[PDB]
């Protein structure tokens, strides 16, 4: 059902999300516009950042 | 006459192709939608990869 435009992960490869255990999980929800996705990243300047 | 939206080149840089001999080569062919572009690529993770 459910497809992305965008997906990136940081401190591990995406092969091996499958093999893992995750500890003090959290997820975090907003909106914002098409342009303003790129500055959802570190070490990045703008408005939203 | 032809563009594209897409060019990644892996194993060499791209202002070297017009100096190089080529083997083995093979081409491969298909249609996705535009999502799931970013999963044709080393490393990733989706129903197409």
């Amino acid at each position: 059902s459910t497809f992305f435009s965008t997906f990136k992960c940081y401190g591990v490869s995406a092969t091996k999300l499958n093999d893992l255990c995750f500890s003090n999980v959290y997820a975090d929800s907003f909106v914002v516009k098409g342009d303003d996705v790129r500055q959802i990243a570190p070490g990045q300047t703008g408005v939203i950042a």
